[PDB]
């Protein structure tokens, strides 16, 4: 089954396969004296490999390039993080190290760069506006509006009917908000709107940490955000 926090040693990384060639990658990391565990994305393209998000960290990151190697024997040839925090781009310089092509918006490699993180490589443009979609390989890159962060992105694998929502969708299990210090509260739901109308046919939705579940996860982190707003 689908692993969770407390089965994960923070440094090693697991992978789960959804699909044919398409997989999440789960880890594990402390913050604030609780360890969370996180996910992100791989999906192959051709005979290479795409990675939506770091591992959290170097140390993380560098065990998923491994896990990769063994568990899948394709190279990653770029990555994608979904917005700026260091659970996303922290990592990126064991990516670069290794031959990966970085990639990230404008807005989140600004945004990056103010905070002291990691700071993908490559810019993906045509994503500065609500409701703006770019086909990236075997995926469509979504920008829904700011929810989580401003600079939020949201991944969907055609081929598989993934959507991977990042840290801006929330597991059943969280029902208190998470950090929301840099948040559009008055925006999110609205973003979570607008992935909703433009992914209706998702079937397997991941959030940036925790369990996968259905489109329902869209109305469980609504939820969750407006009552954030109301206390
Ligand atoms: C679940 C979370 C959230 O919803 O905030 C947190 C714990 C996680 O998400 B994040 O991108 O904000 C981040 C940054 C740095 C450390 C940890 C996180
Ligand atoms: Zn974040
Ligand atoms: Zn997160």
């Amino acid at each position: 089954e689908y692993p969770t926090v407390s089965e994960i040693p923070v440094g090693e990384v697991r992978l789960y396969q959804i699909a044919d060639g398409v997989w999440s990658h789960i880890a594990t990391q402390s913050f604030d004296g609780a360890v969370y565990p996180s996910n992100g994305l791989i999906v192959r393209d051709g005979d290479e490999l795409l990675l939506i998000d770091t591992a959290w960290g170097a140390k993380n990151t560098a065990a998923l390039l491994a896990e990769i190697e063994k568990q899948i024997g394709l190279p990653v040839t770029r990555a994608v993080s979904t917005h700026f925090h260091d659970d996303r781009v922290g990592g990126v310089d064991v990516l670069r190290a290794a031959g990966v092509a970085t990639y990230a918006s404008p807005s989140t490699r600004r945004l990056a760069e103010v905070e002291g993180n990691e700071i993908p490589t490559h810019s993906l443009e045509g994503l500065s506006s609500s409701g703006d979609a770019v086909r990236f390989g075997p995926v469509e890159l979504f920008y829904p509006g700011a929810a989580h962060s401003t600079d939020n992105l949201v991944v969907y694998v055609p081929s598989a009917s993934v959507l991977y929502g990042g840290c801006a969708i929330y597991e059943l299990s969280r029902t208190s908000a998470g950090n929301v210090a840099d948040a559009d509260l008055a925006e999110w739901p609205t973003s979570i709107e607008r992935i909703q109308q433009h992914y209706p046919e998702a079937q397997f939705v991941i959030p940036g940490h925790g369990l996968p579940g259905g489109l329902d996860l869209l109305k469980h982190t609504t939820n969750v955000v407006k009552a954030h707003t109301n206390r």
